[PDB]
């Protein structure tokens, strides 16, 4: 179950509601998803999900078995980035927008999305299974690349600027994680750029982000949880 | 290295300047994703072809990753098919369709199925053209049809959503285009797919807006 602040935000969110949030504590995708519902206001129930002992009706709605889903209105949906978006356009008056409403900019927050996702993310896991100092290596330099890539655009605080956004949600998980780099991979966030160490530390400070996260879980933990995603592989 | 057939008549129909400038490549079925949703929602748009053994210095100005398509919009740029064509839906919001429909769990859905053409059917087809020995071929070739038979569960027909065509069609229709190299070069048959994928593809290859950017089949070489 959740701990520290995450568990007073689960504690609160034990009512029924027309929303329904399929949750693991644990997991950084579920985090995206709750970051949103956090930043945005919107109503919704809190369900943790064990992924060793899933429950009949989670899996009726949601047969591929990921967290986080949702029902609502009684259908069902995945994919943290899908939700986000999907949260933007089900609840149009709660502000704020995290896509902007300007055509241009939620085609760049689009954009800077798929490179967390297909750049940042994809890296991150491939460097805690690297396994020889060399891979570890190469796979860190990887990882300071794509972030590189990324914090040459970001305007400061965040991606766009003032205002947060997808971008500064869909990495944040990974910026609260990356402790596991630091402790077991050689990673430093100055050895990626003085616009890395500022722009995590405006993510990893960001209020509704400090409301989903739980105590640092052990490198064993989080091992365990990619080798069981190799496993599902 | 022009467009020919339909296509060329479509390219001849844009090249007066407008707003919205399309870079483009007759040949590039992700440009096609991009090119069926301008034709499908009516926005102005001029067709600028990319050659990749020569592209202009403006094209790598505004858009140094030089991939097409490319779009550049009131001073600026944006790239990635599907950006492109939600790029579309939100910049002309009175151009009818709505693609990605205006029902906000509808519109989730879409790109749900958006993604599974994305990241699972179109990489399949891709690895089954590359693969050249029996064993990656008759894998890949296996994958394709498991993957088709996943999406024409959920076909309701003629299009995906039913009678309203949306981007899950426009995702994959350029490579129902293609399906020809398959068939002609690696064993691949619609009708090995199912009765649903055969009338399915028939309903997006016979698709007005598909067949305005549709080119002479090129070889698999
Ligand atoms: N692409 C998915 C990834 C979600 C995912 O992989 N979640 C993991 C937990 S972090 C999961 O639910 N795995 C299934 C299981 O452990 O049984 C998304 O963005 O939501
Ligand atoms: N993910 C991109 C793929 C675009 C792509 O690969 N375009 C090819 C043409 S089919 C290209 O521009 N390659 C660069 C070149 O050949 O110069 C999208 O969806 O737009």
């Amino acid at each position: 179950h959740a701990t520290g602040l995450a568990a007073k935000t689960v504690e609160q969110h034990q009512a029924p509601q027309d929303l329904v949030l399929y949750a693991g504590w644990f997991c950084p995708y579920v985090q995206r998803s709750w970051i949103s519902l956090e930043e945005k206001g919107i109503p919704y129930q809190y369900k943790e999900v064990n992924p060793y002992k899933k429950e009949q009706h989670f899996l009726d709605i949601n047969p591929k078995g990921l967290v986080p889903a949702i029902e609502y209105k009684g259908k069902a949906m995945y994919e943290s980035l899908i939700l986000c978006e999907f949260f933007e356009d089900a609840f149009p008056e709660h502000t704020p927008h995290l896509l902007t409403t300007d055509p241009f900019d939620r085609a760049y927050v689009r954009l800077w999305v798929d490179h967390v996702s297909k750049q940042i993310v994809p890296t991150f896991m491939r460097l805690v299974l690297a396994q020889e100092p060399e891979k570890q290596q190469e796979h860190l330099a990887d990882f300071y690349k794509g972030l590189r890539t990324l914090t040459d655009k970001v305007r400061g605080p965040y991606f766009l600027g003032a205002q947060f956004s997808l971008v500064d949600i869909a990495l944040a998980p990974w910026v609260l994680r990356d402790y596991i780099l630091a402790e077991n991979r050689g990673y430093e966030r100055e050895a990626a750029g003085s616009a890395w160490v500022a722009y995590a530390k405006a993510l990893e400070t960001r209020e509704s982000v400090l409301r989903t996260q739980s105590d640092k879980e052990h490198y064993a933990q989080i091992y365990a949880r990619y080798l069981r995603n190799e496993a599902q592989s």
